[PDB]
């Protein structure tokens, strides 16, 4: 049974990954010293709530009110809840696209919420990391993983209607999905979720696990071979492979990072010291040490910094509420 523990931590790691990432997103000059630097700063400055969300919350905070408001799923609900979140604060940092969506669900034209998502890119839909960078709250509310994969898939495809896109946001939510089961070594880790993405896309996404598999097998992986091979990017085959190896990666010591920080800690920094798009892959790896290593490890100056701490810690006692009455 999951924890009150899990839950807050998967929420508030997400929060923390967000805020203390957005700092730095589509930076390839962001490096692990200036994140030590940011670090150290953030912990001794005397105002709380210095750092402020970006989209990648926004957008959680929607699905969660949906998912309490309308806990059997609603979809029309859900994309509403987008659509005015979306037009009540548009400068949140959402994607050149995505914005076209809210605008057409603003507007009194389409009766299926999800046919502006797939009309994105000449029909094909989006492949970008948006609806995985949202969509942990699933794998908190949801306890049947088969749940988990078709609500995960429906609130993707709100906004992400290409198979890179959609199928990004289940591996996300399956990472969260695991890392709640309890103590889960790594090698049973991935093989949970490579069993399922087999199944899902049978396959990128299986195949970059597969690389993760390789990298954890080895020692002293530079950043550039990461980079290199699973990605950085606002795609989402680019980003929640990358994220999901942070997590898999910071279970143990990185020789880069002080010991004195936790697994959490050391989860947050590595994500954003890879650079690239640092707001989302750090929003989604603390999302999954959240889970797994619970609020424990959410420490009081860390969590101080973010916008909506108390709201997000309030939403969390919510959602476990949800999962609760799911059992
Ligand atoms: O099919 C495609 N063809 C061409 N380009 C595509 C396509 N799908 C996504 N993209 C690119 O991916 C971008 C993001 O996707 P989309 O516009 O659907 O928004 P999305 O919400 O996916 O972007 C999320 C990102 O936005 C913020 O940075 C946030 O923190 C996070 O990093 C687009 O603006 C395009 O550059
Ligand atoms: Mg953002
Ligand atoms: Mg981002």
């Amino acid at each position: 049974m999951v924890s009150l523990a899990q839950v807050r931590g998967a929420l508030c790691g997400a929060l923390l990954g967000d805020c203390m990432g957005a700092e730095f997103e589509g930076s390839d000059a962001v490096e692990l010293p200036d994140v030590l630097e940011f670090v150290r700063l953030l912990e001794k400055e005397k105002k709380a709530g210095t750092l402020f969300y970006t989209d990648d919350t926004a957008m959680t905070r929607a699905v969660i009110q949906s998912l309490i408001a309308k806990p059997d799923f609603d979809e029309v609900d859900m994309a509403k809840r987008f659509a005015e979140e979306y037009k009540k604060e548009p400068t949140r940092g959402y994607g050149a696209g995505v914005v076209q969506v809210f605008k057409k669900l603003l507007s009194p034209k389409y009766s299926d919420v999800f046919q502006p998502a797939r009309e994105q890119f000449d029909g094909k839909g989006s492949y970008g990391n948006g609806g995985a960078m949202r969509v942990a709250s699933i794998a908190l509310a949801y306890p049947n993983i088969q749940d988990v994969i078709k609500f995960a898939r429906r609130s993707a495809q709100l906004t992400h209607a290409s198979p890179l896109g959609y199928n990004g946001a289940i591996l996300q939510a399956l990472a969260v999905h695991f890392a709640l089961q309890g103590e889960l070594k790594r090698d049973t880790f991935l093989e949970q979720l490579i069993g399922e993405m087999e199944r899902i896309e049978g396959l990128p996404f299986c195949s970059r696990l597969k690389k993760i598999k390789e990298f954890l097998a080895s020692s002293n992986v530079p950043k550039a071979d990461i980079v290199d091979e699973l990605g950085h990017g606002i795609a989402a085959l680019e980003s929640v492979p990358t994220a999901i190896y942070s997590f898999l990666h910071c279970m143990e010591s990185d020789p880069d990072i002080p010991d004195l920080y936790n697994n959490l800690q050391r989860t947050i920094i590595y994500s954003i010291s890879l650079g690239g798009d640092t707001d989302t892959i750090a929003t989604m790896a603390g999302a999954i040490a959240g889970a797994y290593y619970g609020m424990d490890q959410v420490t009081p100056s860390w969590k101080r910094s973010c916008e909506a701490i108390v709201e997000t810690e309030e939403s969390a006692v919510k959602l476990y509420e949800l999962y609760c009455k799911q059992l």
